[PDB]
RNA sequence: GUUU
């Protein structure tokens, strides 16, 4: 516990300031494959809760990309492995 | 700080 599902090429960030967006984030981890979804996970009135998820069309080694110290906006990025809690 |  807690129960939950670690969904494939796909990557937690955390530590998403309100200046960045979801296109900047997309164009940085377009080195690690070809981007399917960004999404930053927003309350219903759009009011950011900071954090998001990236997913891949290629196979990605989370773990690998998840070492990655991504500092866009003066802090480091939070990163863990994708998980949809059940 | 893990998406419904
Ligand atoms: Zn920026």
């Amino acid at each position: 516990l807690p129960e939950g599902k670690i969904m494939p090429n796909t990557v937690f960030v955390g530590g998403i300031d309100v200046r960045m967006d979801e296109t900047e984030i997309r164009s940085f981890f377009a080195r690690y494959g070809s981007v399917k979804e960004v999404k930053i996970i927003t309350d219903r009135t759009g009011v950011s809760k900071g954090y998001g998820f990236v997913s891949f069309y290629n196979d990605v080694d989370v773990q690998k990309i998840v070492e990655s110290q991504i500092n866009f906006h003066g802090k480091k990025l939070k990163l863990g492995p994708a998980i949809r809690k059940q």
